[PDB]
């Protein structure tokens, strides 16, 4: 009875260990988010997680938080990004085993 906002509470920790997504990976997330209907993001949003300055971790860590915040749509959303962009990790995520 998981919901994806309850897989992605669950999955994050897991997501945002060092090594397990590139910043490659996250940039094209990103863009999957904020390019395509629904629109997830907005562009102010998607340059802000892209930022090269700041930790890939601490973005990383701030898009979920904001995914999970905002509803099942965007959840479900980001796992769709993850499996066009990050399918072996997507294949490994806690919540689905």
């Amino acid at each position: 009875d998981q919901t994806y906002c309850d897989r992605l509470v669950q999955d994050t920790p897991f997501l945002t260990g060092h090594g397990r997504l590139s910043e490659q990976q996250v940039d094209r997330i990103i863009l999957q988010l904020n390019r395509y209907y629904p629109q997830i993001l907005t562009n102010k949003e998607a340059e802000k997680f892209r930022n090269p300055k700041a930790s890939l971790r601490v973005r990383l860590c701030d898009l979920l938080s904001h995914l999970q915040r905002s509803g099942e749509r965007d959840c479900q959303e980001f796992y769709r990004a993850l499996y066009i962009h990050a399918q072996p990790l997507h294949s490994r995520l806690p919540s689905r085993h």
